[PDB]
């Protein structure tokens, strides 16, 4: 039983980023592999992957990830 | 049983990013592989992958990911 | 049983991004592979993949992903 | 049983992006593969893949993805 | 049983994008493959794939995707 | 005085190339340019530009090239 | 005075190349440039630019190249 | 005075190359430049630029190159 | 006076190369530059630039190169 | 006076190379530069630049190179 559950129940500044760059090489979430069996990537949140990466008020509610990998059994 | 469930029940500034760049190479969520069996990528959230990547108020409710990979059984 | 369920029940600033770039190469969610069996990509959220990628108020309700991969059984 | 269910029941700023770019190459959700068996891509959300990719208020309700891949059984 | 169900029951700013670009090459959701068996792409949401890709208020209700691929049985 | 002069006065094996290729992209003598004034290409000899390029006993006599480029004077 | 002169006065084995290739990209004599004034390419000899490039007994007599470039004077 | 002169006056084995390759990228004589004034390439000899480049008995007589570049004077 | 002169006056084994390669990237004579004035490349000899580059008995007579670059005077 | 002169006057084994390689990246004669004035490359001899580079009996006669660079005078 691989169960994920999420509930969100609502009974309802300045951010300056000045970037000046030359030759920007960016890798974010990388999985490099040879001779694998499983390559699982779950993103319940945020992956902000700029050369200028700004993430404001981003992952702000009720996230659930349930990963079951392998299980030769 | 691979179950994902999500509920969202609602009973209802300045962000400056100035980027100046030359030669921007960006990789976000990469899975590079040789001789795999499974390559799973679930995105219940956000993958913001610019050279200028801004993510404001992004992943803000009730996300569920249920991944079951492999299971030779 | 691979079940995903999502419910959303509603009983109801400034963001400046100035980008100036030369030679922008961007990869977002990449799965590169040789000799796989499965290549699954579920996007219940957002994949914003510019050279200038802005994502405002994006993934804001009731997402569910249920992936079951492999299962040689 | 591969079931996906989604319900949405409703009982009912400034975003400037100024981009100036030369030589923009963009890849979004890529699955590159040799000798696969399955290549599944489900998009219940948004894939915004510009050179200037803006996604405002985008994935805002009741998404469900249920993927079952493989199952040699 | 590969079932998808969706219900939507309704009992009922400024976004400037100024893009100036030369040589824009854009790939969105790509599945490139040699020697596959299945290549499935379901889009229950949005795939906005410009050189200038804007997606405002886009994927805003009751989406369901149920994919069952493979199943050698 | 841009002078070229050539005189040729005559008082008068096995070469196996087995090529097997897929996806061959070949560029030979390329001059790629933006905002030039002169683009001169003189070929007094041989430019053999195959995917399988064999040149046997090719440039075997009395070649002269006299190039004068620019000369703002 | 840009002078080239060439005179050729004549008072008169096994080469196996077995190539097996996939994805061959070949560039030979390339001049890539932005904001030039002169782009001169003289070939008095041989430019053999295959994926399989064989040049046997090729540039075998009396070649002359006289290049005068620029000369703001 | 930019003078080139060449005279050739004639008073008159096994080479096995077995190549097996995947993903061959080859650059030979490259001049890559931004904001130049002169880009001169003289080839009085041989440029053999394969993925399998064999050059047998190639540049075997009387070559002359006379390059005069610049000369602001 | 930029003079080149060449004279060639004639009063007249086994080489096995077995190459097996994957992912071969080859650069030969490269001149990469930003903000130059002159980019001169004279080849009176041989530039053999394979992934498998064999050069047998190649540059075997009477080569002359006379380069005069710059000369602000 | 930039003079080059060459004269060649003629009054007239086993070499096994077994190479097996994966991921070969080769750079030969490279001149990488930012803010130059002159970039001169004279090749009166041989530049053999394989992943498997064999040069047998190659530069075997009468080569002359006369380079004069700069000379602000």
């Amino acid at each position: 039983g691989v169960v994920a559950a999420a509930e969100k129940t609502k009974q309802g500044g300045v951010l300056y980023v000045g970037s000046k760059t030359k030759e920007g090489v960016v890798h974010g979430v990388a999985t490099v592999a040879e001779k694998t069996k499983e390559q699982v990537t779950n993103v319940g949140g945020a992956v902000v992957t700029g050369v200028t990466a700004v993430a404001q008020k981003t992952v702000e509610g009720a996230g659930s990830i349930a990963a079951a990998t392998g299980f030769v059994k």
